[PDB]
């Protein structure tokens, strides 16, 4: 059978489960999914019925998906729940904290300040702000609301304990938990900041808006951004306290069954769902409110298939409910993410010699090592732009730049006896790139041909190639020399993956090599050794000119098809100034005064250089490349950049 079991947490929810299942009978095929319908007493035992293979989805509350993640349950989210429109689907909401412009203070300067919360015990108005403020709270911190009372001056706390710790209700005598004061809920709150009472008000970002009509009245207000700066307040996903999704279906992380789940949730909604207006309807029923879904759902959203429930929730949410959760509160080390075995064993030596100030966290794909870093199982590693550009679409930001002598070149290599080939027309040659998304053999080369022919088809426009990464059916994984699974994987035991595996590409098969300006003299005249490249001379080589000429090899200068963004190493925003710190003692040691090959670091690199202002991946790696990418995605299969697309589009 290809049964759903969903577990309800009431008789109500129950019985509109088991119409639910009686409805879909009717507009599904015998071969397709069905429901059974399981009912617990709580979210909690809905939960552990999953993880015990007694239910297969259950949808949760931002809480509740942390605790449905945890061991020994391990849920994922699955499907979302998405509101406002099918143009504009709302899947989060963001926790953000509002001032009145020019008060003069910033996220860490919250002690003293007056404050004014939705509500204790609610989300964006209790439970992150004071989960992230948690260990800036006096000792002892238990009980919580004391710890509060005495961190904040004075507050309005609806539903606080006044009575023991009469702070909390200075602005609103008594903490009335209802619209009986004025200064209770999402827009009481913001009414406490707003005529005065209070510094800041803890509420959903959406709260402004709707209490401020004219963008005027809301130019006197800003946000505090956990990098202790200040934003306008309709710059909130680049300044808030914590991402939030609404309503999240969850699944076993293994064993499902995601794929039916979705299937059934989607036929449910194409035939059930808002304006459907059959005599079932999926986001209403009858007798109580938010029976399975909530009733204010629009629809569903697959959730990205990469995405576990961290990265779902996101870090800043991870570490507020953490904080509530454990109670736990100590620069410490830097944990580096390897990618190899052998980057292992050069990242643990250099901890062994660190003393400590550097760890090694270790990763199959440089994907996975990026969302260890998002996470905080990781902190640092260096990555070509192309893989900045996913660490920054994912909240990652650049700390330090490999330097190699402005950056390296970008330019396409030929054999000089093919003295037809130039740079304005290579349509039906046979192309080799480093690998898709990178840089130099991808990035730079195709942005650029994206523009004359408005389309990311590539695999259309080479008769073959070698683009490590690419689909293994693709006209660009045909000259590849993989064997095995091996063949056209971005990685080592692919021989033509890289800046030089795609010279070799070149050399035995391709017509020509996007790479970087060093790579034919490092692997010509005897330097490399490997039987493919030992009898190679650079003067047999040419490079295509945006001219539409060719050059010399070792002419680059005037022959490139563009400067290239330096690897740079890129860190969270709260680890940025730490990371910044260490690496640069730590070169001062070990550095200007790799086993296999560019572990850890390219070995051209000569110095980690700060970065000043461009410590964006916006800014480090400029308009033109950024937009270039952009056109790029279109027809890009990354996973990880899906999944962080998802939380932001
Ligand atoms: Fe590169
Ligand atoms: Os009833």
């Amino acid at each position: 059978d290809k049964t759903v079991r969903w577990c309800a947490v009431s008789e109500h929810e129950a019985t509109k489960c088991q119409s639910f299942r009686d409805h879909m009978k009717s507009v599904i095929p015998s071969d397709g999914p069905s429901v059974a319908c399981v009912k617990k007493a709580s979210y909690l035992d809905c939960i552990r019925a999953i993880a015990a293979n007694e239910a297969d989805a259950v949808t949760l509350d931002a809480g509740l998906v942390y605790d449905a993640y945890l061991a020994p349950n391990n849920l994922k989210p699955v499907v979302a729940e998405f509101y406002g429109s099918k143009e504009d689907p709302q899947t989060f909401y963001y926790a953000v904290a509002v001032v009145k412009k020019d008060s003069g203070f910033q996220m860490n300067q919250l002690r003293g300040k007056k404050s004014c919360h939705t509500g204790l015990g609610r989300s964006a108005g209790w439970n992150i702000p004071i989960g992230l403020l948690y260990c800036d709270l006096p000792e002892p911190r238990k009980p919580l609301e004391k710890a509060v009372a005495n961190f904040f001056s004075g507050s309005c706390a609806p539903c606080a304990d006044g009575t023991d710790f009469p702070q909390l209700c200075q602005l609103c005598p008594g903490c009335g938990c209802s619209t009986l004061n004025q200064y209770f809920g999402y827009s009481g709150a913001f009414k406490c900041l707003k005529d005065g009472a209070g510094d800041v008000a803890f509420v959903k970002h959406s709260t402004i808006f709707e209490n401020l009509a004219n963008k005027a009245d809301r130019d006197q207000y800003e946000l505090l951004c956990l990098d202790n700066t200040r934003k306008p307040v309709d710059e909130y996903k680049d300044c808030h306290l914590a991402q939030v999704p609404s309503h999240t279906v969850v699944a076993r992380s293994m064993g499902g069954k995601e794929d039916l789940i979705w299937e059934l949730l989607n036929q449910a909604q194409e035939h059930f769902g808002k304006d459907k207006s059959k005599e079932f309807q999926l986001f209403s029923s009858p007798h109580g409110k938010d029976l399975l879904f909530k009733d204010s759902a629009h629809g569903f959203l697959k959730v990205p298939p990469r995405m576990d429930a961290k990265m779902y929730l996101g870090y800043e949410y991870v570490t507020a409910i953490r904080n509530l959760r454990e109670g736990t509160c100590p620069c410490k080390p830097v944990k580096w993410c390897a990618l190899s075995h052998h980057e292992r064993l050069k990242c643990d030596e250099w901890s062994v010699n660190s003393v400590g100030k550097i760890e090694c966290v270790s990763a199959e794909t440089t994907e996975d090592c990026i969302a260890k870093i998002m996470n905080g199982e990781a902190d640092a590693m260096s990555l070509d732009g192309g893989f900045v550009y996913i660490a920054g679409k994912c909240g990652l930001v650049p700390v330090l730049a490999e330097n190699y002598n402005a950056g390296y070149f970008a330019v396409a290599v030929v054999k000089k006896s093919a003295s037809d080939l130039t740079w304005d027309n290579l349509k039906g040659k046979k192309s080799c790139h480093t690998a898709v998304g990178r840089t130099a053999g991808w990035n730079i080369p195709m942005g650029l041909l994206y523009n004359k022919i408005n389309h990311c088809r590539f695999d259309e426009f080479f008769s073959e190639g070698c683009a490590p990464g690419s689909k293994k059916d693709s006209s660009l994984c045909k000259l590849c020399m993989g064997s095995g699974l091996n063949l056209c994987e971005p990685n080592n035991k692919e021989g033509y993956y890289g800046y030089t595996g795609a010279f070799r590409c070149l050399v035995e098969k391709g017509d020509v090599a996007f790479v970087k300006h060093q790579t034919v003299p490092q692997n010509t005249g005897g330097k490399n050794p490997d039987p493919w490249a030992k009898n190679l001379n650079e003067k047999d080589y040419e490079l295509l000119c945006l001219d539409g000429t060719r050059k010399p090899v070792e002419e680059y200068a005037n022959c490139h098809l563009a400067r290239a963004p330096n690897h740079a190493v890129v860190t969270r925003k709260d680890k940025e100034a730490c990371v910044h710190k260490i690496l640069r003692q730590q070169q001062h040691l070990f550095g200007s005064n790799s086993e296999t090959k560019d572990l850890l670091f390219r070995d051209d690199t000569v110095c980690l250089a700060k970065l000043h202002d461009r410590n964006t991946y916006e800014k480090y790696l400029g308009e033109e490349y950024v937009k270039a990418v952009g056109n790029l995605r279109k027809c890009s299969t990354s996973s990880l950049l899906e999944a962080c697309t998802f939380r932001r589009p």
